[PDB]
């Protein structure tokens, strides 16, 4: 079976760190879900690039539970995630189940905002790391990409495509992700 | 004044060098139009994310000209372009006023079909050369971004920050360009 990403979109989301991982995800054969959290309309990213989503999150979630769920980054977008019951119930469940949690750049700062994975060695884009280290709950890491238990993060729109690969890898391997990888003309 | 980016935005259009452009060029303080061939529509691109034009095609040219014209790939957006009467005007405006023409993996072909900017030095994706050389009207490079006379050229999703880049060094230089990689982490 395909495996299945649960991508959360926010109002002022980083349209980079949004669609770099939704295309490399489906260039991998995962069934991406572009979940809109305000509902089903468009979303003015954080660059006004206006995506439409596939589905609401409402409803999303009712497809649920998925092997990865993705949160990009942009400040607005991430302060949209922290504030959301409906992203804290999401990710709860995915902590629960013991599944991957991918967040780039300020998008880590929902996981703190919803006590997700504390512990975990995280990085975030550098003008998010006080943020995200407010009262020491994390381990910091300078790493273009980290992992830690559950919680897979990255840094900023120049390492979204080493994110996006980063869960191709987890979920369908290593084969896959450098086969995804040659097209792609990565330095 | 500010500088105008025209990105003309077809089905099938590779949504990564779509969107890293527009955004990299809009924290360049550049006002970028996403016009959309097909009218005012939102646009399914090639990994089935949907994007909202800001404007239609027919609109945007009537508020030219621009200091770039931005053609992104993907296979089936570039072949749209190659098709397109609209676009072939816009592209032969641009090249009789010595503006800029910048195309990404498979956009360079269009320049090809509109017998755009003969004799220049390109490169496209390695999956496109053979299209774009076909008579021989380019000498074709291996550089990971090239440009020669009016024509600013680049190979794919992972060089689409590179790409931008250059565009913004060449509208508003070096320092800007500088400023804006910094925030982005790029490697
Ligand atoms: C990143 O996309 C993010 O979420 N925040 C951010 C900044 C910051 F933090 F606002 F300064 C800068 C660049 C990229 C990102
Ligand atoms: C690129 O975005 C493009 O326009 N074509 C392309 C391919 C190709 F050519 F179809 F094989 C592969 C990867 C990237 C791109
Ligand atoms: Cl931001
Ligand atoms: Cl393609």
């Amino acid at each position: 079976a395909s495996k299945r990403a649960l991508v959360i979109l926010a109002k002022g989301a980083e349209e980079m760190e949004t669609v770099i991982p939704v295309d490399v995800m489906r260039r991998a054969g995962i069934k991406v879900t572009v979940a809109g959290l305000a509902g089903k309309d468009p979303v003015q990213c954080s660059r006004d690039v206006v995506i439409c989503p596939d589905a609401s999150l409402e409803d999303a979630k009712k497809e649920g539970p998925y092997d990865v769920v993705v949160l990009p980054g942009g400040n607005l977008g991430a302060q949209n995630l922290s504030e959301s019951a409906a992203v804290k119930e999401i990710l709860k469940e995915q902590e629960n189940r013991k599944g991957l949690i991918a967040a780039i750049c300020a998008g880590p700062t929902a996981l703190l905002a919803h006590e997700i994975g504390f512990g975990s060695k995280v990085t975030t884009h550098p003008l998010a790391k006080d943020k995200m280290m407010n009262g020491g709950h994390y381990t910091y890491s300078e790493n273009r990409v980290e992992k830690d238990g559950l919680i897979l993060t990255s840094r900023g729109p120049g390492t979204s495509f080493e994110f996006a690969l980063a869960i191709v890898e987890a979920l369908n391997g290593k084969e896959v992700a450098a086969q995804v990888k040659a097209p792609l003309v990565l330095k």
